[PDB]
């Protein structure tokens, strides 16, 4: 995350970091066994931490699951990114409580110019690399559609929506990818690519979790 502040130990109690002998990618909690992610995120052997603030201390309210399957959405184009979602079950239900909670998915899809949290262990830096071990937190705005296709013109579908500012400073970056963009209690985003990061109009795009809702819920039902 660039330009954007320490969330403070597990105030983003949905958060998980995905794990494959170190942090790859963020991930949310939607229910005590699942976790939803974006497909460019996927590899096997991943590991879910969940209760994380410090990826590199133990402190205390951590809970290390590792995924029985992860099930790539079936329309995934990875030269695009179009529909850059899935999903990975863990091996045993996590124990919720205040610090480790799931969040929830949308029944409405977000409107342009509605404030969401984004939050990642990612790239702090446009230029040059310095990875936070602590998570931090950046309240962005959903921009129009106009504005995103502006933005990348013939690389928007109806599965992205951009957020963030045009103006460059503050954006999601490389690490965090697979993780949340929470809009009024509710899950709308999947952090998913970017030209760069934080530079100006080149705004994050996220995967528009609305669109996936009844594929969610399916799928969870039947594994
Ligand atoms: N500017 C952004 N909003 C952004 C967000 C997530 C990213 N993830 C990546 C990324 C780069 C290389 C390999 C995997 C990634 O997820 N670039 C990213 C850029
Ligand atoms: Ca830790």
């Amino acid at each position: 995350i660039v330009g954007g502040y320490t969330c403070g130990a597990n105030t983003v109690p949905y958060q998980v970091s995905l794990n494959s002998g170190y942090h790859f990618c963020g991930g949310s909690l939607i229910n005590s066994q699942w976790v939803v992610s974006a497909a460019h995120c996927y590899k096997s052997g991943i590991q879910v931490r969940l209760g994380e603030d410090n990826i590199n201390v133990v402190e205390g309210n951590e809970q290390f699951i590792s995924a029985s399957k992860s099930i790539v959405h079936p329309s995934y184009n990875s030269n695009t990114l179009n529909n850059d979602i899935m999903l990975i079950k863990l091996k045993s239900a996590a124990s919720l409580n205040s610090r480790v909670a799931s969040i929830s998915l949308p029944t409405s899809c977000a409107s342009a110019g509605t404030q969401c949290l984004i939050s990642g262990w990612g790239n702090t830096k446009s230029s040059g690399t310095s990875y936070p071990d602590v998570l931090k937190c950046l309240k962005a705005p959903i921009l129009s559609d106009s504005s995103c296709k502006s933005a990348y013109p013939g690389q928007i579908t109806s599965n992205m929506f951009c957020a963030g500012y045009l103006e460059g400073g503050k954006d999601s970056c490389q690490g965090d990818s697979g993780g949340p963009v929470v809009c009024s209690g509710k899950l709308q985003g999947i952090v998913s690519w970017g030209s760069g990061c934080a530079q100006k109009n080149k705004p994050g795009v996220y995967t528009k979790v609305c669109n996936y809702v009844s594929w969610i819920k399916q799928t969870i039902a039947s594994n």
